[PDB]
Order: structure tokens, then C-alpha cells, then sequence
């Protein structure tokens, strides 16, 4: 293929010049709503930054080690005195006395101590149970149960069976509160046929097809919401296929429960709105399109240098995520007949963006937050609630992954990627050295920022030439 379906294909691997100086006048805020972003956008970071004094404690340690001249160690070492000075029980005493194998088993064991903290239970039930404490106050979940990549056609039946349960658990659970307030799953397609990285079209449709269905009639009868999560990119237009075919399922008609996730750090995402716009309208029903910046990016940048192919499918610049993700948003949200957007971020310049871009006149079933347990709640603790509460009141769903260790170990991975990586915000918010200004900038400024110092407008990171250079 269609105009839409062709027009993607055709962005595959696009040069990023190109692709950033198309996007920049789409994710451009307007000056009162880009004030008004980076206004929210600081006081978000700020509480977030120094919700137990972190920078006004920075700034005592730095005032001292300034203006008496102490290392890091000696100023360390004086607290130590300090701390003993203020366990002498009479201030007498006090101020008289003054005056006067084994490398396997390592990594699975970091591994287990650094996941805990992304983990919201062992089993479903035991994740359900841990849920009211914060759907209480506002927020919703998205249920992942831990295990992707399936090799053999067992490992695909054993994610299959305990998807079908999950969703039993999660409807029984949910009672019928519905596919926005109450819970809903989020399943990985490579989870559900072997050998889905080299799977070919028409095996596929032929094994894959029949489960994803199953699944999704399954949350239909208990009406919660079904994500269909993104990968890698070589599974992008297979997916597509998929939830094509889905859409037009009979037993789906009038259902809006349907979720699809994008990824905005690749060149492909605005074409696939348009063609997700499209699918909605064909189908006539509303998708549920989770708005991600991606979770791959390291491992997509050594495949695509690897493939020694024309470009990349993602850009090669943080900043130019941002401004991609901003851009769909925009798409995204003037068509809310055809869309439920939720956007997924843990950014308070993200955040603060998407609110102001949703304009005036929020009702709950026009867009949700979501964020990842162990990283999202901070900030969404200002952001889900009521106003009188000092919060935003906006929905925000966190996304709960569910298993034991042995379904662990790549998720986790991402996540070290996630919070390691220096531009990622979560990394940033934590260094105090940091400005908040600097680390709510807007990206398309950013962008032109970087422009006038280069000489082009979307240049490629200099650290990762083209694949064939
Ligand atoms: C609820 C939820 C569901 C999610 N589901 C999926 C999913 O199904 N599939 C998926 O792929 N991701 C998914 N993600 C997104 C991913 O897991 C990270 O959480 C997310 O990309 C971080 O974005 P941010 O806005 O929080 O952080 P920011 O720090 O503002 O941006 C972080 C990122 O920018 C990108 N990036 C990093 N370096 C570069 C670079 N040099 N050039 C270009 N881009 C770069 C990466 O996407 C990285 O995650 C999900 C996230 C959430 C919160």
C-alpha cells in the first residue's frame, strides 16, 4: 505494499541528515508551550533531583572542601570525627574535650542483586497482589511475563501457557474495570514462535498468527488491554503483517483492547503512525499505541555495522531520539479518534512536553504515561494523583515484569544499558554536577545547536561512521 506500508519500507535506513531536517519543524514546540514545557520540566527534575536534599547536601560537602581546602578523604575523614563528637551525650563533655565457574556464577549473581529492583514478582499472582498500593492512587499496570527469544518449539509453548495464565490471573483481577483503567499484558511475539529473529512470512502467519490471536480473544473476553511489544528492527514489518491481519479479526470487531508499541529512534516511526492511522480508520477502531524511544540501541548499532548495509535503521545521536519522539507525539495526539497514546518515558523534559502538547482540556481516555518499575515511580509520584496533592493528575501505567531469575537475564541487560548510558536522563538526574537546565534543554534546539557548530543540520554521531566506512 500500500501507499503507507511502501512509504515505510523506503524509510528504512534513510541518511540522518535527511531524516533529523524533516523531523525538526514537526517536533518544534510553539514559544508559549515550549516556555511552559521547560518550566514543568525543571520543577519536575528538581523535586526528582533533590527530593531528600541531594544538591543542598552536594553544596555543604563542596562550601566546606572550598573554603578550608580538604580532599575527598580528609573531609570524609572529618565527618567520621564529627559523627563520634555528636554521639557524646553532654555538650560539656563535648566542647571541654574539644578545646583540650566462578566467573558464570558471579554474573548470575550480580545479576540477581542489580534485577531485583526491575522485578515486580515471581508469578503473577504474586505481582497482582503487590498492585493495589499504587492503583490506589491512580496508577495502572502492564503485566510482562519475563522470558523472550524462544529457541524450540517447547519454549514457545511454555511462554504461550503461561501468557494464557497470566491473562486468566490478570482479567479475574481486573473484574472488568476495562482496557484503560484497569490492567492489561504486554506480550514479545519472539516469545511465541522458535527462531523468531530468521522466522520467514509464511511460517509465521501459520504458527505465530494462530497464538497472538488466541491470546488476544482471551483479553477480549476479560476486556484488559493486549501490547504487542517491539523488538528488533528486522521484525518491524513482520509485525506489521501480524497486526494487520489481527485487526480484521471478526471476534475483535468494535474492540479497542489492541496495543502496539513504536520505537522512536528509528527512521521509520512517523511513517509507521501513518500507517498505523490508516490501519484504525480500515479497521474502525481505536489502537492503543504505546510511544517508546527504544530499548535496543547498542545491540541495533553493532547489527547494522555488522550487515555492512547502506545506513542504520536507528540514529546515532541521543538527542535526535528526542526529537523523533516529540514528533510522533504530535502525530499521535491529533488524531485521538483513531489512537489511545501512552507515552512511555522516564524524561522529565519528555513528560513535561507531551503534557503541554496535549493541550487544554484533558479527559483520562485521551492519553496515559507509562513507566518501567524501579525507574519510573520518582517522577511519577508528582505526576499520578490529585491536585490538590501538589500531582498533575495523569495516569501513568507501569510496566511490571513478572518471573524468576532464570527469565531475567535480558531485560536486565537492557536496563544496565538504560541507567548506565551518560545521555540517558535517568543517569543524568543523578549527577549533581548536572545543571537542571542543561538536563531539561529541548532536544530541537539542542539540534540546532548542534548544526550551527557542524555545518549540517542531522549529522551522525562522529564516533559511528556509516557501516560500510
Ligand atoms: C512502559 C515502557 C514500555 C517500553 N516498551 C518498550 C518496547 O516494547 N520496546 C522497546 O524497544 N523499548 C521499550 N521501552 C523503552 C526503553 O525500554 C527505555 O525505557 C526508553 O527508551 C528510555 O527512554 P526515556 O525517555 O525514559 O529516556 P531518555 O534517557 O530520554 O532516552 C533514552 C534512550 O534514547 C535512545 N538512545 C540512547 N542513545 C542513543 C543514541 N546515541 N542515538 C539515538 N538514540 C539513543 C535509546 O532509545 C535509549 O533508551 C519501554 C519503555 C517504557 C517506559
Amino acid at each position: 505494499q500500500s501507499v503507507s506500508r511502501a512509504a515505510i519500507t523506503a524509510a528504512y535506513r534513510r541518511p540522518e541528515t535527511e531524516a533529523v531536517s524533516m523531523l525538526l519543524e514537526q517536533a518544534r514546540l510553539p514559544q508559549p508551550v515550549a516556555e511552559q514545557a521547560h518550566k514543568l520540566a525543571y520543577q519536575l527534575a528538581d523535586k526528582l533531583r533533590n527530593q531528600k536534599n541531594a544538591s543542598g547536601r552536594a553544596g555543604m560537602v563542596q562550601g566546606l572542601l572550598q573554603e578550608f581546602s580538604l580532599s575527598s578523604q580528609e573531609g570524609v575523614a572529618l565527618m567520621c570525627l564529627a559523627e563520634a563528637l555528636l554521639r557524646i551525650p553532654d555538650k560539656a563533655t563535648r566542647d571541654a574535650l574539644i578545646r583540650d565457574p566462578l566467573i558464570r556464577k558471579g554474573v548470575d549473581m550480580a545479576m540477581r542483586l542489580m534485577g531485583e529492583q526491575f522485578v515486580t514478582g515471581e508469578t503473577i499472582a504474586e505481582a497482582l497482589a503487590n498492585a493495589r498500593k499504587l492503583e490506589e492512587k491512580g496508577f495502572r499496570y502492564s503485566y510482562d511475563m519475563l522470558g523472550e527469544a524462544a529457541l524450540t518449539a517447547a519454549d514457545a509453548q511454555a511462554y504461550m501457557v503461561s501468557y494464557q495464565q497470566a491473562i486468566h490471573a490478570i482479567g479475574k483481577a481486573s473484574n472488568g474495570r476495562g482496557i484503560y483503567e484497569g490492567p492489561g499484558i504486554s506480550i514479545k511475539l519472539s516469545a511465541l514462535h522458535p527462531r523468531y529473529s530468521r522466522a520467514q512470512y509464511d511460517r509465521v502467519m501459520e504458527e505465530l498468527y494462530p497464538r497472538l490471536k488466541s491470546l488476544t480473544l482471551l483479553a477480549r473476553q476479560y476486556d484488559i488491554g493486549i501490547n504487542i511489544d517491539a523488538e528488533e528492527s528486522d521484525r518491524l514489518e513482520i509485525s506489521l503483517d501480524l497486526l494487520e491481519k489481527l485487526c480484521f479479526e471478526p471476534e475483535l470487531a468494535g474492540w479497542n483492547g489492541i496495543g502496539f508499541v513504536i520505537q522512536a529512534y528509528q527512521k521509520r516511526c512517523p511513517l509507521v503512525i501513518d500507517y498505523l492511522i490508516d490501519l484504525a480508520t480500515r479497521s474502525r477502531r481505536r489502537l492503543m499505541i504505546r510511544l517508546v524511544k527504544g530499548a535496543y540501541w547498542d545491540s541495533e548499532i553493532k547489527r547494522a555495522q555488522m550487515d555492512g548495509l547502506e545506513g542504520y535503521p536507528v540514529y546515532t545521536r541521543k538527542v535526535y531520539t528526542d526529537v523523533s519522539y516529540l514528533a510522533c507525539a504530535k502525530k499521535l495526539l491529533a488524531v485521538p479518534n483513531l489512537i489511545y497514546p501512552q507515552f512511555a518515558t522516564h524524561n522529565a523534559h519528555t513528560l513535561a512536553a507531551i503534557y503541554q502538547l496535549a493541550g487544554q482540556n484533558y479527559y483520562p481516555g485521551q492519553y496515559e504515561f507509562q513507566c518501567l518499575h524501579g525507574m519510573g515511580e520518582p517522577l511519577y509520584e508528582q505526576v499520578t494523583g490529585k491536585v490538590a496533592d501538589g500531582k498533575l493528575n495523569r495516569p501513568c501505567r507501569i510496566y511490571a515484569p513478572v518471573g524468576t531469575h532464570e527469565t531475567l537475564l535480558a531485560y536486565l541487560v537492557r536496563r544496565l544499558l538504560e541507567n548506565g548510558a551518560n545521555t540517558s536522563f535517568v543517569n543524568r538526574i543523578a549527577d549533581t554536577s548536572l545543571p537542571l537546565d542543561e538536563l531539561v534543554a529541548d532536544p530541537v534546539t539542542a539540534v540546532e545547536k548542534l548544526a550551527q557548530q557542524e555545518g549540517q543540520t542531522g549529522l551522525p554521531h562522529p564516533k559511528i561512521p556509516l557501516p560500510r566506512d
